[PDB]
């Protein structure tokens, strides 16, 4: 068994390496990868994402979602409240504003303190789930616009054409502005590219032990267990790295910064926060080993989790039982 | 299981919980901490060692070893030149000289890449196993020289009395002096406590893949894997970080301060180095856990490790197979 501790992994593919994108997500989960429940990959030196982000100030914000806090400092929910449309130039003079800066630190481990000690006192605004990409049309390699489709996994494995079409989502992030503990619709994979700006902190949980910290959530937030038996599927309920340890929780930590890909794997639970201005790009995607996992997701029914167009067939096709009842959910 | 991801676990235990030694070790087991092969425990803040140090600088260091190295920044193999007896007035003195004081540094991280790149060429000077106690004969709880025998808790579990007494051992160093990947004589555990002056970072391989750093072992020290069968017993083999990841060797890394206790568990690999002028006390201890550890030790039987007279009884006891082959060794 590679990885047994299941440690994140750090790669470094090389120009030749990189050009296939699937062949290396299988060369990464034959080192074990996939057991920490997220990677980092660093691009070739020589690669980029494109050539500049000069013009990227005009680029709407239809909805900036402003993440208040209820609970705890390190046991809390968030709740998005929907703000006036702004351009990413107005963001990111709101985000480096004296009010929603990133305050002064000596380093990651005092700003990861802050963001816990702090984070519940303010609200930051997050311009997130923005349909889009900023690749280039001419980068070939890891251009998150130009993966193959979950649809076409699906179908190459499973023999059926299904509807439906993923594309890229980009996220405007200040300081503070959180992403809730989770796993992707479907326990899919998920790619993040960080463009630019400050760093990400990641904390993940390995797949094999997700079901403690389902465990650990259904106490630590009662009231929205009894209310859905998959309720971090809705993505608003945190919790610290200081209690997951009081909890035995097994889990990881890792920062990203500009230039780098994350990739989460099937089944593994994450979370997070930026460091202050930044701008990440993600998609969903699949494998071969996703299907089963696919096969076993929890369901959010109760009609709070956002189902996109495209999970309908993901519910239909591979889990035919409970498509009746999620269906009427939503 | 608790404790899956073999993470090392930090304890600080209540000046009522510290009363009793064993309980204690019990507890922190219960919570999973020995299946990272090593713990830190923080003492009671009311708890103390000895009233001060100023009044040790005449213990006599009779012989200091000058550890030389050979082999590659990162795999290399390091031998103890015996050299003229000192004070430990006269060492703290040579460990605070500009040939051997710590280098600027901007923290623990930047200090251990300096040592991993630059240890090889430099022999530091280290005060090892010196037989005797730092701690107050009045200090009542984890005074390492009052510590319940090897030989009684064999005795107690086993029905078997035999010779020998094991007692405390101090260990003064400076900087880049250097412990090399071992697991304890008869694969027993062992407590550390830091008396004094600047850090001790450790390594640590998870018990349960133990024979995967022996593994590794065999392949980078050949030469060395011919002549003995447990030739880490000679404790002269030291493998990077670097070199453990490359090869995917579950490990993990720690810094020990002044005031700190750590303990190493049965079969836990480790290894680490000393920052600066500093003093340690350490002991080997037993469970009822430990002994079916001690039944399955591999032993030296080529004459280069050393071996106690106490070490003798247990060999003799729990290993009467071996002990023949393992007696004409040394
Ligand atoms: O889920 C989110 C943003 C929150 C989406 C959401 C949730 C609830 C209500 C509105 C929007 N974001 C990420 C998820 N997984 C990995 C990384 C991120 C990220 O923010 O970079
Ligand atoms: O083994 C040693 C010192 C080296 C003993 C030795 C080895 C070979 C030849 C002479 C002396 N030291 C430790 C072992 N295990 C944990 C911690 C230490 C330590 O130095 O604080
Ligand atoms: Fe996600
Ligand atoms: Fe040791
Ligand atoms: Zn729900
Ligand atoms: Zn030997």
């Amino acid at each position: 068994a590679q990885n047994p501790n299941c440690n994140i992994m750090i790669f470094h593919p090389t120009k030749e390496e990189f050009n296939d994108f699937d062949k290396y997500i299988a060369y990464m989960e034959s080192q074990g990868a996939h057991r920490a429940g997220l990677a980092k990959i660093i691009p070739p030196k020589e690669w980029k994402a494109r050539e500049t982000y000069d013009n990227i100030s005009e680029i709407l914000i239809a909805t900036p979602l402003q993440q208040v806090a209820s609970g705890r400092a390190g046991v809390f929910t968030q709740y998005h409240k929907k703000k006036k449309a702004m351009t990413v130039g107005e963001y990111r003079h709101l985000a480096n504003s004296k009010k929603y800066q990133t305050p002064p630190h000596q380093n990651f481990e005092d700003l990861e303190r802050k963001y816990w000690k702090n984070r519940i006192y303010n609200s930051p605004i997050y311009g997130a789930d923005i349909s889009g990409s900023l690749f280039d049309e001419n980068t070939k390699q890891w251009n998150l616009g130009h993966l193959g489709t979950i649809q076409d996994l699906l179908e190459k494995e499973c023999g059926v054409v299904i509807e439906g079409v993923n594309t890229p989502y980009l996220y405007f992030g200040m300081w503070k502005t959180t992403f809730a503990w989770h796993t992707e619709d479907m326990d899919l994979y998920s790619i993040n590219y960080l463009h630019l700006g400050e760093p990400k902190t990641w904390y993940v949980v390995p797949p094999e032990h997700g079901q403690r910290l389902e465990r650990l959530a259904r106490e630590l937030f009662p009231g929205s267990s009894r209310g859905c038996g998959a309720f971090l599927r809705h993505k608003v309920a945190l919790i610290s790295p200081t209690v997951l340890k009081e909890n035995g929780i097994p889990f990881n930590r890792i920062t990203q910064e500009a230039g780098e890909f994350m990739v989460t794997f099937p089944y593994g639970y994450h979370a997070g926060f930026n460091h202050g201005f930044n701008c990440a790009e993600a998609i969903n995607f699949a494998t071969p080993r996703w299907i089963d996992y696919g096969k076993m997701a929890s369901q959010c029914s109760c009609g709070e989790a956002r189902v996109t167009f495209s999970m309908d067939a993901f519910v239909r096709i591979l889990q035919p039982e409970r498509y009746d009842l999620w269906k009427r959910g939503q």
